């Protein structure tokens, strides 16, 4: 009836771009008619500090109850110096999509007009844009799978990780590929390394399994190693590519890099029913947390995301969108998304956020 | 006495730019008075239409009583059709380093004094530079750890492949890493996933146990995700990155890419006494093979790092290192390396090969 929504904004700017997008969902709540309920609850480095573990069962339990995660950053120097296997981020998130079974992360990532400059790119290839979302399976392979640890004493004591797919597993996430792919350009490409790796080889089968179901969607495949070249020489020829969990990671990110703009970058990830957990794409950046100068694009558009996806109200998701397009066209740009000759007129955080409701607000 | 080299120019362009290695080699055994001789053996799709495989017996034995392998570049169109298992690059690299145990590769990468246009990077970026050693361990992890294989069928059908290391592997491959940091800028870059993976919680353990031998070198970790995007703001900060079988597979080539002069590159795996295999780092561009435009210096620069490693003949390696400087330095450039206005200007496969052995024998 109400949706319930789990807020989790975590630590260093998770907070302060959160208050942003719950400004921005306030407008769209009163411009279409949504009754929206926030709980709010810790998680990550906050958590860890007020409950000694960075995903408290409260926190757990809370979000059980919701019908999606509006999820901030975790992370930052503070709990750094904990085992890489007790810091907050691993510990808040791997067991959230295991608990809830996101196996879909999605990572749309495009080069804005007008910001094609900010690109790691040389000027001629960001010249000509690019827009791919990355699909990436997120719950088995080597993440998950067992047998996983260590044994033995000395020279000899060895560890040891098992990446493991099942038919099934491929099947459900190669479908949300080619059903993308079919509302965009048409063409998924899988990324494998099907030369040397078992799991790999039945991914590339079942791929083209799937792939049978969708006579109208280009399928190409493509290694792991060729796609991190390929993505820096011509990024504009992909449009939907399908990745395994560990490989995913590493694409996602590396395109991420190459918009040169993580504040403008989203996250979603989900399970079957739609449940999910929405997050901006870059990190707590404790540095400048409590200043004001932090972008609350992604945060915002998170919250589109999950208007989308998770309670299935496109018409608000879409207003968000282009809120936001009319800010990033209109001048509204925080410090990182201008030349330092440009900085002097960088809007706040603050700013962003009254600009963008008040868009919404306005009908846009 | 006399040292014995097995020759596996393999398919493409392999062939023509062994030539011209095998034309500098001359004027460096005139030179230096070096007694080498060569065998040559069919490897890769030219085994497979000779011998019916990428790796027959008679080319594995005779490698065995070689005093190391220059190897040229496998694969092409005409395989490229058969199940990705049975491919000749697979199929003659993975066995040609699990039979002699070539657990080190070592990828130096340098963007070189005025060709940093051709880096796909943004000019202010690739104008600072970058020299990068990845030192990749390649015989243990995910490639060769065991249980591999599947089991099961329809829906519940699974595939798995282990990553196991021991510290003992660990260890081998991090002192190569620092011993070379010495020699350099004095920095190791170690790239895990110890957030998610027991082997990398287990690789940074050990990595910081041999460190204590290196009091003058500076380690840090980074994790893999975070690599891929850090190398498009600032290669310039990295020095020696030291990486596991599969995320040196990625970061090698990314980095590769990055100099946007593959044929500049060369690769060296090798094994505790030294045997080793010398290849260029790109592949066999079947597309211009025959026409002599192929660009030679990367099978030339194998050749010196094989003389430097394997034979430890070090001023012959540093001559040709020499020649080849001065080859880029006067012009002598092939056209891969030119920005179309000056294409015409391109030097053939065959007029780079005489210029650097005429280099080396003027005594350069
Ligand atoms: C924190 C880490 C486990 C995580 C991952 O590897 O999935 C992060 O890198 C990400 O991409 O969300
Ligand atoms: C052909 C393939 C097995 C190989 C690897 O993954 O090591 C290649 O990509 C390489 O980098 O030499
Ligand atoms: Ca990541
Ligand atoms: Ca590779
Ligand atoms: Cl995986
Ligand atoms: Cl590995």
């Amino acid at each position: 009836s109400s949706y319930q929504i789990a807020v989790l904004a975590g630590d260093g700017i998770g907070p302060e771009v959160m208050a942003e997008a719950r400004k921005v969902l306030k407008a769209v709540e009163a411009r279409f008619g949504l009754n929206i309920e926030y709980t709010e609850y810790d998680v990550g480095g906050i958590a860890i500090d007020n409950h000694g573990c960075p995903l408290p069962e409260a926190t757990l339990k809370g979000c059980e109850a919701a019908d999606a995660i509006l999820f901030g950053s975790v992370g930052g120097p503070k709990w750094e110096k904990l085992p890489p296997n007790e810091q907050p981020e691993r510990g808040a998130l791997l067991p959230l999509r295991g608990h809830f079974e996101l196996f879909c992360n999605l990572r749309p990532a495009k080069l804005h007009d007008g910001l094609e400059h900010m690109s790691p790119l040389r000027s001629d290839i960001s010249a000509r844009g690019f827009d791919v979302l990355c699909v990436r399976e997120l719950t088995g392979g080597i993440y998950f799978g067992k047998p996983k640890g260590r044994q033995g004493e000395g020279e000899s004591e060895e560890a040891f990780d098992t990446m493991r797919y099942s038919r099934r597993e491929i099947s459900r996430i190669a479908r949300i590929a080619f059903e993308a792919a079919r509302g965009r350009r048409k063409k998924v490409t899988s990324v494998d390394k099907a030369n040397v790796l078992a799991c790999s080889v039945l991914w590339r089968q079942v791929v083209e399994e799937v792939a049978v179901d969708f006579p109208d969607v280009e399928l190409e495949h493509i290694y792991i190693d060729n796609a991190t070249m390929q993505l820096l020489r011509r990024p504009d020829e992909f449009d939907v590519m399908l990745c395994s969990n560990l490989f995913g990671d590493i694409l996602s990110d590396e395109i991420a890099m190459l918009t040169g703009s993580m504040g403008l970058l989203s996250s979603a990830s989900m399970n079957s029913t739609g449940f999910g957990l929405f997050e901006p794409a870059g990190g707590s950046a404790p540095d400048i947390a409590g200043k004001g100068i932090a972008n609350p694009i992604a945060q915002i558009l998170s919250a589109a995301l999950m208007l989308r996806h998770s309670l299935k109200q496109e018409e608000a998701a879409s207003a968000i969108e282009r809120a936001v397009t009319k800010a990033l066209n209109s001048g509204y740009l925080t410090g990182e998304l201008l030349s330092s000759d440009q900085r002097h007129k960088a809007k706040t955080t603050v700013q962003m956020g009254d600009f963008i409701a008040d868009a919404v607000k306005a009908g846009v």
